[PDB]
Formats: C-alpha cells, structure tokens, sequence
C-alpha cells in the first residue's frame, strides 16, 4: 500500500504500539487548546456537519467523532490503525451512537470505505507540523471525499523566525566537552568530542520560550489541505528573506504551525506560536551550526529544505546567509530523534 | 541466531540505534558509582587479568576493555552490535592500545573469536536487572570461556521487599480516573476507567524513596553467572515470603540488585539498593491497583514470575495473600516501558 | 392533620424533637455570640417594633429571644415550643420575674391555640443551608397569628451558591468510598457496591469553614422574603444560576451560605454566615460532584440547583451543573438531611 | 404482632434501620481489625464446626460473617437482615459466585421463615456495655431455628464492672453546666437551670477509653451463656457486686466492657473489648456517681448495677453503692441508649 512503501516495517510497528496507549490519547486529548479548539470549530460550524457524512481519519479514542455527532452529522466513519480501535467501538457502544458512528480498524490508505464524505476531520499535525507524515494519510483520505466538500483542519502554516539564544548554543559544547578530557577513569576521550558536538548539533530542540528570542517576523509556508496532494509533503523548500528587526547573532530558526478550520459560518485558528497559551507540540529550534551576526535591517535570505524520509520524519537541510555581509551557515537535522528539553 | 530467534526485529533496531549514541555513553559513564565500582573491581583484582585473555560483552565506547589494559591484560575482544564499536575503535587508536584491544563489531551470538578466553567481563544489567535480556548474551558468551574461567560481574541478587507509599498510589489512581469522566467534552469515557487503570499499573516505577517505607526485610534472589545457563532466564519464579514488621497497607513490591566481582584478591560489590547511595538504576516498585491491609507479625506470602518476551524485556505476574486473612493481590506489569518519576 | 404531622414522619419527629429537649444543645445554640449578639441587636436597637406590643416566639427553646423582646418592651409574649425544652423556659420565666409578659404555650405552633393576634413574630428558623428541619414552613404557617400591619424577624433570606476548588476534599470524600473497591477484604471481594458507596458518600454535604480564595465565580443569590412567602413555596424551591468563572480549574461543586435581615422600623440588621465574615455554628456547607468539571476562565456554569422537601423534615438536593462552553455536565443528588461535619 | 415489635418503639426501629443502611456504617464495623480478624479466626480455626454445616447468621449486615462461614466450607448459609443493607448483602453473594451456598433473607429474624434448622448461629449483636441495641435478644430468639445439638458463635458473653477514679471527668460535668450559673447572659439569669444541666450530664453513660491505673478494684462480672439464655432474661438484668478496693481514693463511678468466646470444637477464641486490650470501636463505657464515694484500700464498696430494657432498644440504668465500712452512699440513673461520646 501507499503507507508501507513510505515507511519501514520497524518505525511503523513502534508507531502504532505509542499510539495503542491510553495514556498518550490522554495526552493529547487533555491539552484544551487542541480538544477546545476542535470541538469549537466543529460545533460552531453545525451546518457543515448537520445530516452530513463525515470521516475521521485516525480517530484514536473517537473523541472528534463524537463531536461531529453533537453537531447533528448522519453517519461517521473513524478509521483507526492502532490497537485504540477496540476503545473507540466501546465509547461508541457507551455513549449509544452505534447508529451514526462506525470505527473501521485499519489504514485510511488499505481500509475500505463504502461511499464518499461530505467533510474529512482529522488532527495529524506533529512536530513542526509535519512530523509523524500523517498529513499525507490525511490528504490520501482525499479519495473518499467529494468534488465540494470540504476539511477540517482546512489549511496549515508553519513558521519559522530566526532566534539567538547563546545559552543553548553554549550547551552544546558544555555537554560534548564531557569527551575532552585526556583521563577519564584513565582514559583519553578526547578523540570522540568532535563526534560528540556533531550528534548533538543534528537533533532540533522541543521546548518553548521567551518571544524576545525571536529577531525578525516570522515567515509562513501554507498547506492549502484542500488544493494540495500528498506528493507534495515528500520535498517541503521552505524559502525565507528575513527582516532582520534586532541586531545580534542569530543561533539558529525556531519553528511552530498554525491550522485554520474553515468553515461554513466562521473560521476557527488553532495556533502553537509562542505568543499563545503552550501545547503539548511545544515549538522547534534548529540550531545553525555556527552563528550569523546580523544588524537590525539586514536581510537573511536562505531556504529551509524538509525531505520526507522512510522513518515517518524528515530530514532538515537549513541554509541561511546574511545578504548584506555574505556570511553564511547551514546545518542538517534529523526530525525523527529530537531532543526534548522542557523542564 | 540465538538472538534473532528470541527478538523482534523491530524490537533490535530501536535497540540498538539507542546504544548508538554518544549521549548515552556519556549517561553511563557519568554514573561515578557504576564506574568507579568497575574501575576498582577490576584494578584490585588484577592478578586475574594479568597477561591474560579477556572477552568484554557489549563494550559500548569501550570503557571496561580500557580498564582491563589497565590492569595488565595481553588481549581483549570487545564485542558491539551497535555503530558504538566505530568509536570505540577510534579510541583504542587515540590511547595507543592496537596491540591489546581489539574491537569485533557484531553479537556476541553470531561473531567468531580467535580463540578461548580467561576471563569475561560486562555489564548486563537493566533496569530490575533483567531488563534488556542482556544477562543471557552475557550467559552464552560462556561458549568461549575457558574451563575454570571467571566472570565479572560473577553473581546477581534480586531483592524485593513490600512497601507503603500512598502517594504514589494515589499518582498513578488519579492519571487511570481521567477515564473516569461521564463527560469529557460530553462525552462519558467511563466505559474505558477499567481498560485504563490496567494499563496505568503495569508501569513499574523507576525512582528511588526513603527505607521507610519498607514494611519488611527483602527477599534475595540469586543468579550465578558461572553456573546459570541462558535458558534459565526464560521464566524466573520468586517465591517469597515476609514477616511484616509494620502495620499498614502494601502498595506493592520494591525490586533492586546488587552483583559482586569475585576475584582472587578480593570481592568487590556494586549494590543499588536505597541503603546506598543512588546509581541511574535507581530502583523499581510494581504497585497493586489495591493495597492489602497487613499487621505486624503477619506473612505476606506469592510469587514474582517473570516471563521473558520477544521485545528484549519481561512480562511480570506478582500474586501475593496476606496468609492470616485470605486477602489476594494479583498483578500484571510490563517492564519494557516503565514510568521513569525521579 | 396538623399541617405539621401531615408533611411529616412521626418517627422523625420524635428524633427531632428529643435532639432538642437538651439543655447542652440549647448552651451550644446560645454560645454562638454571632448569632446570640446579632439578634438582641437586632430586637434593642428596633425597640419601637416591640415596646407595647404582642409578640409571637415560634421555637423558643430555652425562651432566650422572648427574653430579649421583653428587654425591648413587649405586652406581651407568646412562646411556642414542641420540645420538652418547654419546660426549662417556664422555669427561667419566673426565676427572671416576668410572668405577667412572657407566657409559655407548649405544642406545635401548627396545633397549639394562641389567645390574640400579634403585631410581630420572632424565631430562628435557619438550619444548615438555611432550610435544613423545614422550620422555615412552621414560621410562615405561624403568619396566621400575625395582624395585617405585622412584621417579622427576621425579615427575609438571602442564599448564596458558588463554584468552588478543593481538591483535598473531594479527595477525603474519594477515598472513603474506596473501601468498597476492594476485591479481596479478607478474602472477600467487594468491588460490586463501588458504585453504591460513591453514591452514598457524595450524598453528603459538607459542613464546615473554608478560605474564600477557593471560590471561582461570584456567588448567585435566592431570596426568600418571610413577609411574602407561603408555606407551600417552600415545598419545591428551584434555584437557577449562571456563573461567569473568574479563575481556571476543577470546579469540585458548590458552597452555599446564607444571610438573614432583620428589617425594622428604625434599621436593618443583617446575619451572615459567609465565609468573609466570622464563623457561626451554621459554618457553610459544600456540595460535592461525583466528577469535578474542568473550565476556563470566562466560561459559564449555568444550571439548576433544585430542592424538594421530603417528609423527614430536610430536602433532597439536585444539582445539575454544565460548561456551556464545552457541554461537560454534571448531576448530583444529596441528602441535606444527614451532613459530613468535617469541621470536627 | 411480633416479638420486635412488640418490644420496639416504631420511632426508635425507624430510625435503627436506617443508621445500619448506610454503607459507611458497614465500613466502620468491618475495619474495625479486632472485630473483623477474631470472628474470621474463631470461624476458620474451627473450620469442623463449619464444614458442610447449615449456617444461620443473624443480622448479616454486609454478609461478612456468612462469607467466612463459607470459607469454612458451610454447606447452606442464611444471612438475615432487616435493614436494606440486605440489597447490598445480595450483591455481593452475586459478584463472590455463592448464590448456591450463601441465601439472604430480607427481614426481621423474629418475623421470617426459615426452610429448615440449623448447626450453628453466628451473629455479632454487641453493643455499647454489650446490650445496648438490645440485639442479643434477636440472638437468642433465633435459637428457635437452632437443632438440639447446635453451637452459638460467639456462645458467652461477660460484661465486667470495676470502680474507677477520674477527677477531670467528675469535674468536667460541672464546667459544662456551670455555663448556666450566671446572673445576666446577655441580660437573662439563667442560674434556675444548673441543677437540670448537672443532672442532664450525669444521666449520660460516658463512652471512650482510660487509662487503666484509674480502676480501684479488679473486676466483677457478670455472664451470659448464649446456649442456655432465654430472651426474657434480658429485660431485668441484676448485676450485683463486692468490690475489694486496691488502693485508697475517691470513687467516681464503675467502667463497664465485655468479652465473648467462640466455643468451637476445636478451641476457644476470646473477642475482648477490655482496657487491657487494644482499642475496639466499641471502647469502654463510664457511668459516675452524681456524688463520689470515699474508700480506703481494703474497704469494701457494695451494690447494684440494675439494668432494665425499654422500647427504645436499649437500658435504663440504676447503679446503687456504698462503702460498708462508712455508710457513705450514693448512686445514678443513666440512660444507656443517648451515651456522650467523649473519645478524641
Ligand atoms: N497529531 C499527531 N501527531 N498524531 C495523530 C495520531 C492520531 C491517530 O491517528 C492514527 N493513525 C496514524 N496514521 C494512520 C493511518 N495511516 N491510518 C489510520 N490511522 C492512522 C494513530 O494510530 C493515532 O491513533
Ligand atoms: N547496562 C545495560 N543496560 N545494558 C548493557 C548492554 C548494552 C550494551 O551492549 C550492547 N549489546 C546488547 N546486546 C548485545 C549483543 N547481543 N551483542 C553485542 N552487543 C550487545 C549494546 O549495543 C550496548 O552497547
Ligand atoms: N435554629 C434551628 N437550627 N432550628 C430551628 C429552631 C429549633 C427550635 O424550634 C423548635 N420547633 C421546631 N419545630 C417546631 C414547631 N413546629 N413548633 C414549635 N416548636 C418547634 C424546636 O423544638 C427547637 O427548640
Ligand atoms: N453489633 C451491633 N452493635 N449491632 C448489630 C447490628 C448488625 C446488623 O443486625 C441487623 N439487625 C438488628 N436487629 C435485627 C433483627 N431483629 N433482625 C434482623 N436483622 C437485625 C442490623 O440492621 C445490622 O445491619
């Protein structure tokens, strides 16, 4: 199928396995903003839902189902791959809605469903919007939909805005300069340091911050969910032309999404930007490997490459320069093993 | 091969790409108790690595085999599966130990050695000290041992002793009853509160607590690594039977583990139980999803089974009775994914 | 077919009753000097309500509020008492010399026979969240006595209800139930009545005191004016309410207190129980959720707090409470009859 | 109609059923260790006394008595309650896979039907001083279903006396009613009434637990062998005693408590609610002198502790005592059935 040749047999038995627990559907289903925003959008868009077909698409526990059914929808379909599948059919048994919903255990790309949908729900966004590749199971479900109907999340934006932050900068080498030493218990360990600084370097950072990190507005990539095709999440080129509104060295680009429902009667913004309330996405930071002094007013241009990788993550090439002095830097990430900081 | 026969493949590669990290080496090593332990085990009694032929099982960056040159060692194979084994060979170069250290990339169940060995030395030990499944890699290497020869670290005890922390209880109670709500956004979840609770409770948790909250001495179960065959480490049975010494109620079993190095001039222990200062194993407790309710005086008396599984870990069945009232606490863990609270 | 006897319980009237003919009850009634204190100011300080008047004392106990109406100068005062306590404020009448002005009528002020009508009535009706022992019904029956031109003391009634936060207390709550989730209690498993025993537990109001910091919302007011009201108002009361959160967190249920004024000819006196003013025996009292609910600042709790008398002289409370935002809902039934005295 | 009824107050049985039909009520009995551990024991430890026998339990509660019975490997149990805390019995003979061996019955023991005879009765129907609730009469009329052959569990009880010196506790009574003895409480003399509030307190047997180097003389006691006891025998219960005093003091009244044994055929097992013993929620029960007795070591103080049993399902109490050597004399009335819990 679709999903199998895009993801090794070993990153997707451990995928499904982290998503068979209740306690991370607990984790994302008690962070308000993500549950709030959701039902908020859903219901405050009844008649995109009243007498409707609807499919969820990796429904987990069903908890989106459920809200299009308060909305007034006819029948829902909530595909579900993970063992959570036998939880959402109990939910559905409990809370007496066998007759409008129906869980299909499997794959959106390999299950089978019998007729077209009105509207497609769904919340596959991960880190820095694209992590986990569930959005292409989420615009794949787009053959199940008809010609005028429409998705929930409707679009999505990822930022990315420049940072300077020497204390994490810093910590890189504080920590890789544990192998600097010529007698470790006898040892010289030196020869491994600058491996060391390498394998720190490549994991982008998840943890969140203070906003006077950031040195320039940031830039916006949009997914029109409705117009794009799942082809087009394998090569993500982000380019960027920042202006640069403080003076200082810049460390690296920090990245967060914002998703738009748009509806019939409103559009509704579910947004993990460090200017609102924190969500269990946190943000993103990658540092570039050698920082860029740049001057308010200045310009760093460059491009932000995501290449989709068979581990259900990508790999960040980042290339930035400082037009108006040349300097430049880059650095190449790996998604799939980030290093969670928050404390 | 021994190994893959016993391990998901998918199991494997999370495995040992985790071992493949400098990041983690640096964890181990800084472990100054784990170290240190090793470094004197090993240096005081270096009569039994003089000019002798050495077998060092998951080497890792490769600190053991260094310590084994140090203590004046003709040879040493160090076996790695993960790409550790390429940075462990970098440093045998940069510390001038070519002639000595000779790293093999690979199993210890597929690669071939030149030659028998005197002595074998690693260090196995997970979490609960079968975590990982490590020990029997470290039994079957004993098909290159020498007749007579030594292993280091020579024997294993697990302790387990029952405990009363009704934080902790009521920690992992209130994380199930969030499935508890009839209505969570309108939605009743309760149907799942028994689904939950299951699943909170097969967490061992990983972090360490005050003796007090023991209610009696632990029971010490041995593992003989000179005599024990992997095939032993399938299905381990503990019996046990305490004499409580407090009143109360038990929460569950507190697990820890000392092994000792039994060499010619001396015994040198490494133990992570509380009494002793803290190691990054810490220690493990397998809560009851409900306590009993015990008198000093009484007999808590079950059995700890530990069934190993294709995931390179163990599935845990405890059932224990107070033996004066009848009352019976049955339970299932999975120690593979523990609940790390420290 | 006293109005009393016909809404009712005879065994728990006799209870009730007996639990009042102790003078060591009457002591601990009389030493609560927020609520002795405030109704002597309240009859001294509205003296031209009572001086040369005919004064109606329903459930006087020991008589200590006839007292203070003849302080103020009453003609007259009639003293009603069910209880044998009855007997103890004759005695105190003659030992305090005022046969000629305080006369003691025992019975039930539902079936007793006064003499005259009466220009004012006193009495303490207010139990535990105000309507606990539906005496508040015998003092409006009481209003057939009363002359066109008569006033009462106190006056009228405020109740008050706000969402609160106290997760030590749903927790204590929580955990006794808990009990009955064992599967092996000396080999027996319990686990089948865990449902039952919530239930029963969660039936329970709490009484006691508490910091006004665990509060969310402004409180919501009901107010009963005795002058006014009928005794069958009293019978189904219906309180609804519509809270605007202030702060976030788990809403855990709902307090409630209450304040009486008495409204006079020359000032209002008023007697409160909330937690911003010091404490009486009356403390306040909490009403648990079986399931706390979440919500956010600037969301709104609106529902219905309904209350239906019940024939052992108490009410049963249903308390039905929903986040509009979100439609997370909560109902709740409790027994004001038998409280948890948490307050030792 | 009944024997119950007969004897019972409709007020004070109303009341009764409704106290044992809450689950917390339950809770408190079976966590009660001594309590619940001794019955287990005694019922297993004579397991030949069980196996394969014909069990009536009488006042089964939550049914934890049958489930031991069963555990011993009773053949047929039937556990009879009246309260509706037999709903919850049933559930829980349901949820444990007994409904084949464990039958309950719905109901007063006096009032049902049981299908036939049976081995052995066991119940646990002591209260306060053992008699209060006056359920050892239940006890007895249930040996109408007992064979010839058949054993009671627990099969003797014995209440024991001994006299006691507690200044702080005589005094005590006095502090409390002197709240009366004042001339002008907020205006009124209340002094007229000191005399009831003393007398109020001291007819008020004292429940909780001493130090036993307050007791002056080693115990009388007084048995009851639930084999050969009939019902009647407990309307009029006569305890006479000797005591020989130990040490040199004033007396201040008799504590009571009681033990029971199982008489099993395989051995004796003793529940024992003494000061000597750890503590049961039963505690110790005091009952003072309205005035205290002067007695020398050796002097000898004589009397009678006469219980008799009233519709309110408890005693009214008459202790008479003198010192032989001096004449002095003195005495109470209590009434067991309204203790003052003074346990902190
Ligand atoms: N926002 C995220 N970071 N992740 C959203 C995961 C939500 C649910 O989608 C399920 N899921 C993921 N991929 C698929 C798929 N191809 N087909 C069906 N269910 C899926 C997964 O098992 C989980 O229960
Ligand atoms: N103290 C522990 N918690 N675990 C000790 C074993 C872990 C180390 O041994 C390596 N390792 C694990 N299994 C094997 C094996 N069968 N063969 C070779 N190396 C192995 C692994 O890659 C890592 O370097
Ligand atoms: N403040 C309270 N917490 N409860 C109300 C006052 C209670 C007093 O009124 C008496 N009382 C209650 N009901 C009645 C009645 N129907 N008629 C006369 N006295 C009564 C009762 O005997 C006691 O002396
Ligand atoms: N140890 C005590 N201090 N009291 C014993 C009461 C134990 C149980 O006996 C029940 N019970 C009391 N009297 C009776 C009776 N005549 N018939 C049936 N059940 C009864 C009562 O409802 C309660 O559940």
């Amino acid at each position: 199928s679709v999903f199998s040749e895009r993801t090794e047999e070993s990153s997707a038995v451990q995928y499904f396995q982290f998503y068979g627990y209740l306690s991370q559907q607990q984790n994302m289903m008690q962070d308000y903003v993500r549950t709030g925003t959701y039902q908020r959008a859903i219901l405050q868009n009844h008649t995109d839902f009243k007498d409707k077909i609807v499919l969820d698409v990796g429904c987990g526990s069903g908890i989106l189902s459920f809200f299009a059914a308060q909305a007034g929808a006819r029948k829902i379909y909530a595909v579900e791959a993970s063992t959570m599948a036998q939880h959402a059919e109990v939910l559905v048994k409990s809370n007496n809605l066998t007759d409008r919903i129906v869980v299909i255990p499997g794959k959106v790309e390999e299950v089978s469903l019998p007729e077209q949908v009105d509207i497609i729900i769904s919340e596959p966004m991960g880190y820095m919007l694209f992590n986990e590749r569930m959005l292409e199971s989420y615009l794949h479900a787009k053959k199940y939909l008809k010609p005028s109907g429409n998705m929930f999340p409707t679009i999505g934006d990822v930022h990315l805005a420049p940072f300077t932050d020497e204390q994490l900068y810093m910590e890189q080498f504080t920590k890789a300069n544990f192998w600097y030493q010529p007698s470790f218990h006898g040892v010289d360990l030196s020869a491994l340091r600058g491996a060391a600084v390498d394998e720190y370097f490549r994991q982008p950072v998840v943890d969140t911050f203070d906003i006077r990190i950031l040195m320039a507005k940031s830039v916006k990539y949009t997914v029109n969910f409705l117009e794009a095709k799942e082809g087009d999440l394998h090569r993500i080129e982000i380019p960027f032309k920042f202006h640069m509104l403080h003076s200082g060295l810049v460390h690296g680009l920090a990245f967060w999404f914002d998703v738009a429902f748009i509806g019939s009667i409103m559009t509704v913004w579910l947004s993990t930007a460090p200017t609102e309330p924190l969500t269990h996405w946190y943000q993103v930071r990658c540092l570039f490997q050698s920082p860029l002094f740049a001057k308010a007013g200045d310009t760093l241009s460059g491009t932000c490459l995501l290449i989709a990788n068979k581990r259900q993550s990508y790999d960040i090439s980042i290339v930035a320069q400082v037009d108006q002095t040349g300097s430049k830097s880059s650095n190449l990430l790996d998604l799939k093993n980030p290093f969670f900081r928050y404390t």
